């Protein structure tokens, strides 16, 4: 009840930055998102020993994956709670709750494999989840874990305020499938600019979780450019094995995920943060203007890889 948790004085000032990297040190991360949630929900929101229960399952249904592990969930959560911190009063107590929740579930148990490679190797849960295929299993994973003996962090709860935030979740955890980003960014353009936009309609509010959802799940090109760039190498670690796996099957892989076109990374980046990266955090700055720095670290970055291209790195 009066326990709380405190950081290490660097941590504590940077943890509230879009920018913070979690560090290489495991053991703390747990601890890290309990502070996070005591400040951005409060202290009440959960009980301690379930919340620490939930955590530590969830973690164990992470796989040691280059990119899609333990490590991206905290970091995803990180971004939400800098998000949450700086739009103090626009989001509900619900909100708050299950957003973070969502974030450090959000790729429950995953094999570090694209919808697309599951589709093509004929995996069974493609059967199971014909569309956003990881995203469908992952929401499964959670309502598994909350349903574990002593890990249901919402049973104070009424009946339908948990049916919502199960909702929540569910739609926050689906928003993650990038398949689904590109329409929904162009629905919140036209509704932004013909003023359309309104925050006490249900079906908007979805849409603006979805695209915080997108963001904070692409944060690693909102961080410095050592951390961008030492990111960079564990997805591409992942799709590069994903299109090892593609050969196997007799299907050449496209370039992204074809170690044999390491050399052409530069170029993709930059395809990458035109067309998906900027127009996600330029539409998420529109709608919350104090997610501006998460926009002009991201553009940063993109500086960085046209450097790399011109040579001088
Ligand atoms: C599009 N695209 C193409 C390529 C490419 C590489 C090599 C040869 C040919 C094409 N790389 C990307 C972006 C990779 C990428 C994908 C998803 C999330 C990412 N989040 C951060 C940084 N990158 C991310
Ligand atoms: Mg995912
Ligand atoms: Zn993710």
């Amino acid at each position: 009840g009066l326990m709380q948790f405190t950081l290490p004085v660097r941590l504590c000032k940077e943890i509230e930055l879009f920018h913070f990297d979690i560090g290489p040190f495991e053991n703390m991360w747990p601890g890290i998102f309990v502070y996070m949630v005591h400040r951005s929900c409060g202290t009440s929101c959960f009980e301690l020993e379930k919340l620490c229960r939930f955590i530590m399952s969830v973690k164990k249904n992470y796989r040691r994956v280059p990119y899609h592990n333990w490590k991206h969930a905290v970091t995803v959560a990180h971004c939400m709670y800098a998000i949450l911190q700086n739009n103090h009063t626009l989001f509900t107590d619900l909100e708050r709750k299950g957003l973070l929740i969502a974030c450090l579930c959000h790729d429950l148990d995953h094999r570090g494999f694209s919808n697309s490679y599951l589709q093509k190797f004929d995996h069974p849960l493609a059967a199971l989840y014909s569309t956003s295929t990881m995203e469908q299993h992952h929401f499964s994973q959670t309502v598994s874990i909350l349903q574990l003996e002593g890990h249901n962090i919402f049973s104070t709860l009424s009946s339908s305020e948990y049916e919502q935030v199960l909702e929540i979740i569910r739609k926050a955890i689906i928003a993650t499938d990038l398949a689904l980003y590109f329409g929904n960014r162009k629905q919140l353009e036209e509704m932004y600019q013909t003023g359309s936009l309104n925050l006490n309609n249900q079906s908007h509010r979805d849409r603006v979780i979805g695209l915080m959802m997108t963001a904070c799940d692409l944060c690693s090109v909102t961080k410095l450019w050592p951390v961008t760039k030492l990111t960079a190498n564990d997805i591409y670690a992942e799709f590069w094995a994903e299109g090892d796996e593609m050969k196997k099957l007799g299907i050449q892989p496209i370039p992204m995920m074809d170690r044999d076109k390491k050399d052409e990374v530069p170029q993709g980046q930059l395809g990458f943060y035109n067309a998906v990266a900027i127009p996600c955090y330029t539409t998420l700055t529109q709608i919350l203007p104090p997610t501006e720095p998460l926009l002009k670290a991201c553009r940063d970055n993109l500086s960085q890889w046209e450097k790399v291209i011109r040579g001088e790195e």
